[PDB]
């Protein structure tokens, strides 16, 4: 790496790291009939809306909301990823394990994978046994 941010030691700064570790534990059958272009496994969902919120968006406001839109502007965006399951997801992303707060700002996919994952954590902390008694740690008058 050029600067002292990450650590991977790879001159291949063109492609993204292989985050998909395909283990060869399964039985490698034939099914080698996939030569032409595959149009399946991908619905007809084009991009009609605008650019969503993520790490890229965060880096778009270095001297502005570099540490804000990550969990204070993503709210209207999460509702898209999850059935209006937001309201706390991204807001949590500014207080989660902290590692998700870092990865989300460093990857245009982390903010999404860590958000969706934080959802599993939000639901487990919502109406579950993770009910908090402290009501003074909450917000008072919502700003705009």
């Amino acid at each position: 790496g050029p600067l002292g941010s990450a650590a991977a030691a790879t001159p291949a700064v063109r492609t993204v790291p292989q985050y998909k570790y395909a283990a060869g534990v399964r039985n490698p059958q034939q099914h080698l009939n996939a030569q032409p272009q595959v149009t399946m496994q991908q619905p007809a969902v084009h991009v009609q809306g605008q650019e969503p919120l993520t790490a890229s968006m965060l880096a778009s406001a270095p001297p502005q909301e570099q540490k804000q839109m990550l969990g204070e502007r993503l709210f209207p965006l999460i509702q898209a990823m999850h059935p209006t399951l937001a309201g706390k997801i991204t807001g949590m992303l500014l207080e989660i394990d902290n590692s998700e707060l870092l990865h989300m700002l460093e990857s245009p996919e982390s903010l999404r994978s860590k958000v969706d994952e934080a959802v599993a954590v939000l639901q487990a902390h919502q109406a579950k046994e993770a009910a908090q008694k402290a009501v003074n740690s909450a917000t008072g008058v919502p700003t705009v």
